[PDB]
RNA sequence: GUUUAGAACGUCGUGAGACAGUUCGGUCCCUAUCUGCCGUGGGCGCUGGAGAACUGAGGGGGGCUGCUCCUAGUACGAGA
């Protein structure tokens, strides 16, 4: 029973609709999950990560995997600022797709994950050096 | 290179000589009349004469392409 805490890598590339990736995670090899940080869309168009409980969001620019780049924060959910720089493209779906996983999903408390019931995850690219 | 006159080899003929056999040497002229083409002028015309600036029927010129980087090691692919 050692504790665990997943990552899901290789994010570039066009993935599964992350949300039944998370519960075939979560039902298929028992573990129980609960997210930090979800992908502002994935493939071509990946463009940013929301934290959930630092309630910010970042930016992610291509091609730099190869140095830690300087993060570009876009702070809070609701600025419009985050509408003007991901596009409505993304965050009309970011918003329900958050208040879809909420309501139905886990919160994370540490004494729990020191026994192996829930395990947070971190969505990230592993060549973008974004998740890391 | 072949295709004259000199000379030697192999072969053929008694011989002069001969061989799509080989080998060394060996005189290549022309001031452009007409058509054609490239440039550049004189005459007359265009409806009184002269100095400039245009329009544009038409015609010609030009049109080649390699490596590198971003998108991206993405789509595709079990991987390479
Ligand atoms: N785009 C992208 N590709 C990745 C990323 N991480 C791994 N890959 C893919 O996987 C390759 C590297 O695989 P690697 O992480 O070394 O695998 P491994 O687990 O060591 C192989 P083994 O199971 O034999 O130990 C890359 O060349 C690429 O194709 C990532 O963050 N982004
Ligand atoms: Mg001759
Ligand atoms: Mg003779
Ligand atoms: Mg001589
Ligand atoms: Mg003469
Ligand atoms: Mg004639
Ligand atoms: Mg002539
Ligand atoms: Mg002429
Ligand atoms: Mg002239
Ligand atoms: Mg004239
Ligand atoms: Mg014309
Ligand atoms: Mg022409």
């Amino acid at each position: 029973d050692t504790p665990i805490l997943t990552f899901m890598n290789k994010l570039d590339r066009d993935i599964r609709d992350p949300m039944e990736l998370l519960d075939e995670v979560e039902n298929e090899l028992k573990i129980g999950c609960a997210p930090i940080t979800w992908p502002i869309g994935c493939g071509k168009l990946f463009k940013g990560v929301y934290h959930l409980y630092k309630d910010e969001t970042y930016l992610y620019q291509s091609g730099k995997g190869h140095t830690i780049q300087e993060v570009r924060i876009v702070k809070g959910l609701n600025n419009p600022d985050l509408d003007a720089a991901v596009g409505e493209d993304l965050a009309q779906q970011l918003r329900d797709e958050l208040e879809l996983v909420k309501g139905a999903s886990n919160e994370f408390d540490k004494e729990l994950f020191l026994a192996g019931e829930i395990t947070p995850v971190f969505f990230g690219t592993a060549l973008g050096n974004f998740g890391v």
